């Protein structure tokens, strides 16, 4: 059931490194990715996959520090704790390129790649899920663009939009409400 | 298989009106949008489902008309012959509350409600897959946005963001590439 697949993701902040395949969580996070739809087919979703050592590194040397001078101007150990963590960025080069080759709707491009970085940052945190794995998605963005960019010598054209942690479930989601219905779908004949 | 169910979500072009159970696609629907994520679970996603008599004024009486009047400052036939469809909107009054109920973040809140559009207009659209009816996701905002809010009396603060199409499958999915996952993944231990 693909909308029990839906209901089966969730926000999990107690995560671990009870990791049994990496090599299939890697695949999984690629086909997710790889069948998830962009405007043009423009595929501009552009992913930084980190564990081990990289993983304490990114937490550790990056936004553990600069969070401290960005305030100065716990939660992150339970960042660290998690096997991993996927920086989801959109390659602004390609969305320049589209704004280029089709003038009138360059307002557009910018628009479907923010759309398209939400789809491919939930159809991979869903297909984690289903192996039993949780994830939850941070936004440390803009605040350590550069020094991942350095550090993983990445392309200045990848702009940084979520970092979604996961690994293995510790303790359950919290509760979550929903809105009535009835403010929120209409339906109309 | 959640991959499997994302591989049959395609952009489908050529769409009917055999449609057996209307309900039970108004539910999936519901769920498809019930259980996707939304920052600081907003829920800002507004839906209109047309079908009908009001998927045929839709597309003949606003969008033709203001699509032609546009230009002077077919395709259309084609999404008319769809069984429906579920205008997507982001509700700028609780982005507004956001806002000022977290300022230092306010530029946040749009950027995360145009991504929770993306990611219930795809699942959704995935939804929809699984019970083998096509879709396609149009883009005829700004230019519809007014008498579409008129016709069906909906808030101004409903801010229209894509019209997926869908209905019966009648022709198959065209051809569609993929990148090199050398260009867009990156993993490091
Ligand atoms: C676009 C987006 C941005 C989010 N930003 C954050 C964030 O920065 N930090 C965080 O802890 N959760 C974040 N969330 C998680 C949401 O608060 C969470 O998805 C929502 O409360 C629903 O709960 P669930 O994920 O358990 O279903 C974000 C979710 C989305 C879709
Ligand atoms: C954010 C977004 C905007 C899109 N805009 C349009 C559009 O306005 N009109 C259209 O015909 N297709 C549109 N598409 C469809 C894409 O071109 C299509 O998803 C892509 O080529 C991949 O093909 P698939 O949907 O068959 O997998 C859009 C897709 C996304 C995710
Ligand atoms: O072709 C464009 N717009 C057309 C006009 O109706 C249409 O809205 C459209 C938008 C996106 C698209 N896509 O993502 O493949 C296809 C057609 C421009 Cl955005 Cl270049
Ligand atoms: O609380 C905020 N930011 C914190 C600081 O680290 C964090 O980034 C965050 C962002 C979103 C969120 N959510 O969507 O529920 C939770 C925490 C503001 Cl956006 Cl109000």
């Amino acid at each position: 059931s693909f909308i029990k697949s839906l209901e089966n993701r969730r926000t999990i902040y107690a995560l671990g490194r009870n990791v049994q395949d990496e090599e299939k969580v890697i695949e999984t996070i690629k086909e997710a990715v790889r069948f998830s739809p962009t405007a043009f087919n423009s595929q501009t979703g552009r992913l930084l996959i980190l564990t081990g050592d990289a993983q304490d590194k990114l937490w550790d040397e990056i936004v553990a520090p600069e969070l401290k001078a960005a305030m100065e101007a716990a939660k992150l150990d339970g960042f660290k704790a998690a096997f991993g963590t996927i920086l989801f960025f959109e390659d602004q080069a390609v969305v320049k390129n589209l704004q280029e080759q089709f003038a009138l709707y360059a307002d557009n491009f910018p628009v479907w790649s923010e759309q398209g970085s939400g789809i491919i940052s939930v159809n991979v945190w869903t297909a984690l899920a289903e192996l039993g794995l949780g994830a939850n998605l941070q936004h440390y963005n803009p605040l350590i663009d550069e020094a991942v960019a350095k550090e993983w010598n990445l392309p200045e054209s990848w702009k940084l939009r979520g970092q979604l942690v996961f690994g293995s479930i510790e303790a359950p989601a919290g509760e979550k409400t929903f809105m009535d219905d009835a403010d929120r779908f209409i339906v109309a004949k």
